[PDB]
């Protein structure tokens, strides 16, 4: 990444797995001027391991469908996911344009050991053709959990919470908002340790940071045994077996009403 | 008389929904031609009100946690896409269907049959959402409702027309694809009573409406509707009596609308005693005030 006067946000995002073929519940941004959250309506419902770190669940009244928040037991507000994107772009083009014609676009920070975070959102971009607009105003992605590695993988946001004293029992770490607001007070006092204070943030945050372009290449790249061995018979539907429960991410009769022995095969483990 | 003289193909179109409003989804887009035709399944957000599984024969239901559509027919599950991705489709199929007609051909005009206005409008609405109404533009020069042929030649829906056509029978007419075809076929027999689709478009010519003159109705349509949807009918008792109703109308009005709670919204759910569990749900309303409204609510009903 070139140097530059750029704008600094932290980012991350609720969702329904951790899987690239998943999707976005929330997409949160912070700066310690200006915040941005959108509760997002998704396709399917969260899955158990889902509604347990957001405290998030959809529920049905009839035909319409609705976020509640576990937390409240109260009604989350949502929004499409194409129609938050638009208010996210909406709301990354005034950050730079506030910054004026100096500002040379943002750098989106982010804290988790997986590289995830990045990917969904740019896949997403990518889904409704907006990663140009996108580029405009964001210029790259960096992952924030290097500097406590490196200052102290097995970090995650949590414990060093705690240990700056940033942890709050009114805060919530499944929420996005909150740990997009964590990911950029760690990153700044971690980075030191006002104006003047930033100033040292980038420059601890330019070595880990990656170009969108680097991004959208990874992430190109990221997006029945028993049966090979008999005969031909048995090779070509095991093939066809692993297409088919991969495609689909992989109440077992139900989902298939012949498919019986990929039960019974289903029933072996 | 809006649409200019030209070498333009004929399409047939049509759309399941969940919904009559233009807030609902498509669940369905449908194309025909004799020669060719475009159909896709796409999956809504929401599911579809009582009315809309009685009419298509499709519905959403749960497998585990994942929601996808099934026939109510065939009691399998219908295979599905994302709205943009089956506009994306539809456009390379009008892209390739103009070009198979040549550099003489002037575009594509879309024949759609109803006697309430609501195709053309949702998608459009449909492509607005993801900017690729300047595509659209491209292959498609009119929407046209060739319902305007049968009052003419002799309300006049599409299934009342199948049946004195003789149209009608093993094909659904609560499906797309058979009513983009019927669309079709309808206008064609009463245009006629290569020489067959010469009179076809002379006789939908003068209700072709050029794209840009419905996307500037649609803009009416969504704001007339957006002051349609309005709490004011359900609080207009409030407003005579004093003023600490005409505070707490306006607080309950404002409570309704933070919780993204239409009247449209609330009607569809009374009518598919579940508005208790809608405003129990509510943030910021306390336990006395909800009775009222649901009080308030249940009646105008």
């Amino acid at each position: 990444l070139p140097a530059g006067n750029y704008i600094l946000v932290g980012v991350d995002i609720d969702t329904t797995g951790r899987r690239l073929m998943d999707e976005i519940v929330q997409l949160a941004a912070y700066t310690p001027t200006d915040h941005f959250e959108q509760y997002i309506m998704p396709y399917m419902n969260l899955n158990p391991a889902a509604r347990q770190r957001h405290q998030v669940r959809v529920i049905s009244i009839g035909f319409y469908r609705m976020l509640k928040s576990m937390q409240t037991y109260k009604i989350i507000k949502s929004k499409s996911e194409i129609a938050a994107l638009k208010d996210f772009l909406n709301w990354l083009e005034q950050l730079k344009t506030k910054a004026g014609p100096s500002s040379d676009g943002i750098v989106l920070i982010y804290h988790e050991e997986r590289k995830f975070i990045p990917y969904m959102i740019l896949e997403s971009l990518k889904k409704y053709g907006l990663l140009e607009r996108f580029t405009a105003s964001v210029k790259s992605f960096a992952n924030s959990i290097n500097l406590a590695k490196a200052s102290i993988k097995n970090y995650s946001l949590r414990k060093l919470s705690k240990i700056l004293s940033l942890d709050a029992d009114s805060l919530f770490d499944g929420n996005a908002s909150v740990r997009a607001k964590l990911a950029f007070d760690v990153a700044l006092q971690l980075s030191n340790s006002s104006s003047e204070a930033l100033e040292n943030m980038f420059n601890a945050i330019r070595p880990f940071a990656k170009l969108v372009v680097s991004d959208v290449l990874e992430l190109d790249i990221q997006i029945f045994l028993n049966y090979f061995k008999t005969t031909l018979y048995h090779r070509v539907r095991a093939v066809k077996f692993r297409i088919v429960l991969a495609e689909n991410g992989f109440g077992l009769d139900i989902a298939l009403q012949k498919s019986k022995d990929k039960a019974e095969l289903l029933e072996l483990l």
